[PDB]
């Protein structure tokens, strides 16, 4: 593993995806900066070392971020505009290709909190309760939910497309279906109380049913839809907010989790719904750890320290 400082606290780091069928490891990623005057997307390519492939401004803190493509980079601001911006297949430049400015507001700025892709849709969340699905190349919204909880949405997952799952600031479960009538959620789970927002979740990449979150108090909760209004496992982890929870893509034994106390541990089950190894990854006194990404042997993350840790050899 190593460092490099980029001089913006890194909010967003994510991979681009490999062209299907390829054999090599991921080289190039993305990240997404918050709390300056000017904020950028960049992406990079790869003692090891990397460089700056091209940048493109963000207006706004970047909130989240995701590939869509292996040329789209969508990302939500705290403006509560949502972008799709385009990587040239020939020319490696950025630019915005499409937008949202109105994906959430308050009728005032409402955050972006959220977005997941499955190409050619694109969900959002964001401080005012709306759940957004957008198409690529449709200039409005396919489908909003206006969801009226008082509570603020923390994060979104694909369950089954269009069935999707959101976590909250007083860590509630909902789950949610683009074709449905009404605004309501479809089922509901939660932790204990009223008092532990969550605010990340991933679902697991072979089982459709199986959900990790992360929550303000550092710890995991394992989750299966099918299964009651309570999570499964709860496992204590981190001394403070837990960012972001990914599973393993392609071996979801492991699972990667950081957090604000700037810390990311790789657990290793190799079941979560039933000894878990944990290793920590990055050097003592880190500062917050806002975001990681897995693929293959690579792992990439980001800090408020405006560091980049990257190992494209996490098995070796």
């Amino acid at each position: 593993i190593y460092a490099k400082f980029v001089s913006q606290k890194i909010s967003k780091t994510r991979w681009r995806p490999l062209p299907p069928g390829s054999l090599q490891t991921a080289e190039t990623f993305a990240t997404g900066s918050w709390d300056n005057e000017e904020n950028y997307i960049s992406l990079w390519s790869i003692e090891g070392d990397h460089q700056l492939l091209c940048d493109i401004r963000h207006h706004g803190d970047v909130m989240d971020l995701q590939f869509f493509d292996q040329e789209r980079i969508v990302a939500a601001s705290s403006t509560g505009c949502v972008t799709v911006f385009l990587h040239h297949p020939n020319n490696q430049t950025l630019s915005v290709n499409q937008q949202w400015t109105t994906a959430h507001y308050h009728t005032s700025s409402a955050p972006c909190t959220g977005v997941v892709c499955n190409n050619p849709e694109i969900v959002t969340v964001g401080e005012d309760g709306r759940i957004n699905l957008f198409r690529a190349d449709h200039k409005e919204a396919v489908r909003t939910i206006d969801n009226a909880d008082s509570s603020t949405l923390h994060a979104v997952t694909f369950l089954r497309t269009p069935e999707i799952l959101t976590v909250n600031s007083i860590g509630q479960l909902k789950i949610w279906d683009f074709r449905q009538q009404g605004n309501e959620p479809s089922q509901i789970l939660s932790l204990t109380g009223d008092r532990v927002p969550l605010h990340c979740v991933d679902r697991h990449p072979n089982q459709q049913h199986v959900v990790a979150t992360g929550g303000q108090d550092g710890m995991l909760s394992i989750w299966d839809v099918r299964q009651g209004t309570m999570p499964v496992s709860l496992l204590k982890a981190h001394e403070a907010e837990m960012w972001e929870v990914h599973f393993h893509p392609s071996n979801p034994e492991h699972l990667f989790t950081c957090s604000e106390d700037g810390s990311l541990w790789h657990w290793d089950a190799s079941s979560w719904l039933s000894r878990i190894e944990i290793t920590s990854l990055l050097p003592s006194r880190s500062l917050s750890v806002n975001t990681l990404d897995v693929l293959g042997p690579c792992l990439v993350c980001g800090t408020d320290a405006e560091a980049i840790y990257v190992t494209r050899h996490l098995f070796s």
